[PDB]
């Protein structure tokens, strides 16, 4: 039952990651190379997370499946609104991850519970950063050059990390 | 109109790549580390291909979209059957790529035509290899150890290559 | 009371470790150098675990005792059966470790609870590996050479690590 | 509400840290360079802990405040009595940290819960050492030279460490 | 009597230093990493000053005490107002230091008088800098990016420096 | 028949080694790091000896078994009494080893006789040292600091040494 929720999380993460590529590609086309570079990177790290969940099920000889990925959002009024979706998403992932921890606790699946511990910390950091990008984006008017300057200056995964 | 077909190919490639992860994870769970390591790699290179198509539309200031990904196959009777799907898939991708070339030629889109040239050559090699893995898999009975030994011994993409 | 269960675990781990030596020496006599080398190593790492528990009680100025060790199994019908005992044992250790975590949680011993967290993760990996050795051993008939090739290719502790 | 208790802990830790400086300065004046050097260091590491708490609230975009610091003890009958206060203090900090863990658990604040995990382990070690200094101090009569010989021989922080 | 005033200065300096941390943490939460980094550093150097005074009393075998620290200001309307408090504070510290020099002169405490000489020079520089940060902050509108770029581009102490 | 006595010696040595861990852990808890460090090491070297015996039977294709280990002593009135047990133990091991040599001589087992030769020499040295630690321990009153200063200043094994 925590197993079923973990599978679903693999799906969520693959989706989340795809959404990042979409966001990265959006920035790339808006000639925001720095933001783009970052979210290209961000998408890869999210893929890593997925593969870490895959790996956990593998290690526990539980059934695992590589899911499809939902359509993701490709059109944005402006860079800030994209950064917003990214923060909003990371906040959601944090919820999902919290819930997994809860379920594992309830089922007294101690292995699952500790395995989620790292993810919780990672989420604190991902949210912290998306939040910062949004604030700084707000501070920079349609002066995206400022946003771009700012970005420029400031468990085992199945397959490897990349 | 070649533009539309190129978008659809971005979707195909992201799908194809996902299917590789599925195959990789399958091998990984069957304790076939060498096969698995390879297809994990294979899936990343396919992702690269997708991103190369993304990059092409970017460079031409044509609309581009990061698609969702179809469900992919996760269960196989045996390693050979998975290798089969991979060959079968790469053959299909070759078709799609040929068809893109044809459409570009027909529309006299000389930029699109030349951009596809590299992909044609890549497909020759990808198919050549999947084909080899299938033959060798056939030669090795249920003696997968032999298959494993064998594997062990023998354009700008948006984001970068991995 | 979690203290009592921790002492007992020190005993279990020393025992587990001894059983590995036994398994290692069995392989060694069967002219399975690779398997043997690994389980000699495996036994040392288990000893390390014991000493990590010793160290925890030391750091908490709680009474600790170096136990004796129960007789362990020395005769096996065949390599596979040995690897089996090893998996079976690591599964048991995981139980013990989970139960410790539970007891500490119940007693609201927050120090004990966190200290166990590492051990949970380690067990996920030890089990994952013994399981893999068993599957591969199954795949290899009485063709132990294949088993051997495969193995060849693929908290603070009191007194330190080894 | 765990947030409130966390703020209060930042205050506690700054206080604790200051008390160490006091202890270090005491030793310094007693011409106990080794003990002094150590507690100067100890005070810095405590400051680090405070800044790690500051950093956690920062990362979670929760309100954080740099508190004042209570008067700390400056006069001691003799080195042993200072070392005593230090052990007694570290034991108290351990309580506070446990309590935080408890509250986070109760409120099901999974992020706070995991973030506290490191601090629990650190406290095991700080207490272990203060306890050792007291025992050895006891063993050394007013023969402080022996105490001195002994000492000589044997999460992100807002700002950095030092 | 200069001794009494020196003790009080130890208190002032510890307080001043704490106020810097507050200012640093404020900037940090406003996503002004450069300003923050600098004032984190600034707070450490102020701590150093305190410890230098501690050391002076130590060297003269005069009674010294590690004081508590007053509450410091944590909320600011905007970065400029914080920089203001910082300048204002350093000017005050300069007064205190001057007054110490005066008292020592009056008491004909030649040792205290010379020991203060270094602190006078340091204050000239600290004030010079806080003043510069304020002017530049004025010049930069709510364009804090400019303030940030600017900062980015442009005796013995008890325990040691840090 | 010398073969039976050799097996029993493997048991003795594993026991002896465990007893050293006990002694090491005792010292560790008494805050005698140097003594502890040494006997941790000493226990490993004893384990080595056991494994050297295992190796001899392995090399001679004689049946060998990894034994359990008897309870060992964990409580001591004071450091000297522990050092005593250690000397007393090594003297006992020397007897056992002599007796093995004798039996091999009687049975005219020339291979066993020579293999024992090294162990005789090693015992001369182990006893020589335990004896020295006892004398020095006697010389040092309850002044253990002196004991500690002193310690600080002054065949194939199945699986390898440590």
């Amino acid at each position: 039952k925590f197993h079923a929720l973990m599978q679903e999380q693999i799906h969520n993460e693959f989706t989340a990651a795809q959404q990042y590529v979409a966001i990265a590609v959006y920035f790339d086309s808006e000639d925001l190379p720095q933001l783009a570079k970052h979210f290209y990177s961000q998408a890869v790290e999210e893929r890593n997370h997925a593969m870490m969940l895959v790996q956990h099920l593998l290690d526990r000889d539980l059934r695992v499946e590589i899911p499809g990925v939902d359509t993701v959002r490709n059109q944005f009024d402006r860079p800030r609104e994209a950064l917003a979706l990214a923060l909003d998403q990371e906040r959601t992932v944090t919820d999902q991850v919290g819930r997994l921890t809860a379920v594992a606790r309830d089922e007294g699946d101690f292995l699952g519970e500790q395995f989620m511990q790292w993810f919780l910390q990672e989420q604190i950091e991902e949210v912290a950063l998306m939040a910062t990008l949004v604030r700084v984006a707000d501070r920079a008017g349609a002066n995206l050059f400022e946003l771009e300057n700012f970005v420029a200056r400031e468990p085992h995964a199945a397959g490897g990390r990349l």
